[PDB]
């Protein structure tokens, strides 16, 4: 239980200043909740901010604490960007480790897009019982731009996400896109391809071929994944490679088969997808060029549609 937790007075927040609310989600030997932090900014001690706090579960082992510290310390090294989930504070003293980060009210991007789906031929059915206002064409390109910006920053800081999907992007109340779970430590063991997360997702579909076969992870493998993410944006939370099992995906990609253009998508944007989906990693575009291009398309894309 003790354990030597590093104290960092700049990130340190007192526990009586944090009021723990409802759970946000459940991870590996750790759980996230909503909370209200009183006086997050020290020259404004009387203000409350909604935050997300990560804490270990009952079944958590020594390995899990080291991971949690690693994740926290990793966010310190990467620093702040608006388009990623940022470290706010932590409680290392007088109790269990709490890691306080930015809160995105509107949930993950996959559920955000699926709830904003218009009825029609171009998109699938809206799963949400309380559907929201539909998104414009500019909003969607803008969404892609933000994710790229955030990924561009993580790239400059030498962070490789290695799982990048609409699920791993979160949306705030201000409808700012923020990359989530970027600071994870890579497992030393081999991964089970058929294995699903707590949500029932297969990550293999976002993996570049080199990562899928030879388990090689680069910034370029994230670009491939960003192609899959782009596809998800313009399918409004569509499932990649529908009705394709793992075994069928291995062969499909080797033969050079790629996903079909989404019903509502421009050729320029589908070319961007195909560029990220390029077999040879060196021939894929960089996030730097993806930001430069998307910045241009957003201005050109009308907000009326
Ligand atoms: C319809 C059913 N839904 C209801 C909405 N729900 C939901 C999902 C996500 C959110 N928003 C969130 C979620 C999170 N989560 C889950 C979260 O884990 N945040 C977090 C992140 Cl992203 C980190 O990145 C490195 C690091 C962290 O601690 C080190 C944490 Cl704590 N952090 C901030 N906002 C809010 C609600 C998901 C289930």
């Amino acid at each position: 239980s003790e354990y030597e937790l590093p104290e960092d007075p700049r990130w340190e927040l007192p526990r009586d200043r944090l009021v723990l609310g409802k759970p946000l989600g459940e991870g590996a030997f750790g759980q996230v909740v909503l909370a209200e932090a009183i006086g997050l900014d020290k020259d404004k001690p009387n203000r409350v901010t909604k935050v997300a706090v990560k804490m270990l579960k009952s079944d958590a082992t020594e390995k899990d604490l080291s991971d949690l510290i690693s994740e926290m310390e990793m966010m310190k090294m990467i620093g702040k960007h608006k388009n990623i989930i940022n470290l706010l504070g932590a409680c290392t003293q007088d109790g269990p480790l709490y890691v306080i980060v930015e809160y995105a009210s509107k949930g993950n991007l996959r559920e955000y897009l699926q709830a904003r789906r218009p009825p029609g031929l171009e998109y699938s059915y809206n799963p949400s019982h309380n559907p929201e206002e539909q998104l414009s064409s500019k909003d969607l390109v803008s969404c892609a731009y933000q994710v790229a910006r955030g990924m561009e920053y993580l790239a400059s800081k030498k962070c490789i996400h290695r799982d990048l999907a609409a699920r791993n992007v979160l949306v705030t109340e201000d409808n700012v896109m923020k990359i989530a779970d970027f600071g994870l430590a890579r497992d030393i063991h081999h991964i089970d391809y058929y294995k699903k997360t707590t949500n029932g997702r297969l990550p293999v579909k976002w993996m570049a071929p080199e990562a899928l076969f030879d388990r090689i992870y680069t910034h370029q493998s994230d670009v491939w994944s960003f192609g899959v993410l782009l596809w998800e944006i313009f399918t409004l939370g569509g499932s990649p490679y529908p009705g394709v099992p793992v075994e069928e995906l291995f062969k499909l990609l080797k033969e050079g088969h790629r996903m079909d253009k989404p019903s509502n998508c421009t050729n320029e944007l589908y070319m961007m997808m195909r560029d990220c989906w390029h077999a040879v990693p060196s021939q894929r575009p960089t996030f730097k060029q993806l930001v430069e291009d998307l910045d241009r398309i957003v201005a050109l894309t009308s907000n009326q549609e």
